[PDB]
């Protein structure tokens, strides 16, 4: 079972956040995450792994601050010791930067490059973020392999689409 | 290519709306729609077919009014003659009520029951609804058979979850 929350930004676009129930659902959230996903975790402390899926064409450095603080506060509330602390740091990196090896545990994750691992300090505990975020809480039991290859199929259909309209243009250029 | 808009209501939950690019793409939106989908169309006039996908456990009669008017105004704006009119009627029915036969046209859809087809009249023309909806426009090229089979697989997995959770409930 995976939890899904909705983070609304300033430009009235809804961002999808998801969070596994325990370590084993998150093993498959690591295995089947999308390139549009941004992984959030409390730095230097035990916590859950929060994920934020961006829109097509969006980058990690272009995340609205409200959404970034929604993910940060959400991942801090679901930390055993981070939730009771006032000031915590949250590392977040693109899903494509996560590295999982055989020598690793369940829940333990590595990085391909610490250069694309970013930091943000959540300085306090605000309850409206978590209340608003849970009022949008939907619980699903998804088959993430199939969903991720629906994303891959969608991307392939867009690339073939652009290929077919660029052959349309290059052929109709000759009138 | 399919268009996808986001209608946020006062519950702070986002509702997904999607609309095909033409009639033939909407043939496949008809064939592969989800049971959570609510079909919107301008009554008695040609228009596009707008779809609103509900959340798990949501019914057609429980749609927030803001979302219902977002779908209605969106389907009237994408009507050749509905957009120029002040007062139009919009019929909307669950996707499971749509009926498509071989003798039917492309774009022409039927109903399994006219009782589960609801009506709502849009009395005005609002540009802020369409502007706000257009700011959120995402265009995708989805494989709707595979996505609907992810929905059916998801429901099957919830059924296994509750089945084995009462199986262990009896064992505790």
């Amino acid at each position: 079972m995976v939890f899904y929350f909705t983070s609304s930004s300033v430009n009235s676009s809804a961002y999808t956040i998801y969070m596994g129930k325990d370590k084993y659902e998150n093993e498959d959230l690591i295995k089947h995450g999308w390139p549009e996903d941004i992984w959030f975790h409390v730095d230097k402390l035990s916590s859950a792994h929060v994920y934020l899926r961006l829109h097509k064409g969006e980058n990690i450095e272009d995340i609205p601050k409200e959404v970034l603080m929604d993910c940060a506060h959400l991942v801090k509330a679901n930390s055993i010791q981070g939730c009771k602390m006032n000031n915590v740091n949250v590392v977040y990196t693109p899903w494509s930067n996560l590295k999982k090896t055989a020598d690793m545990d369940v829940g333990q994750i590595g990085f391909h490059r610490q250069k694309d691992v970013k930091i943000v300090t959540v300085e306090k505990k605000v309850n409206e973020i978590l209340n608003r975020l849970e009022k949008t809480k939907v619980e699903r039991f998804p088959d993430l392999a199939a969903e991720k290859e629906c994303r891959d199929r969608e991307e392939r259909n867009e690339k073939k689409a652009q290929i077919q309209e660029m052959k349309k243009r290059e052929k109709e250029e000759m009138k």
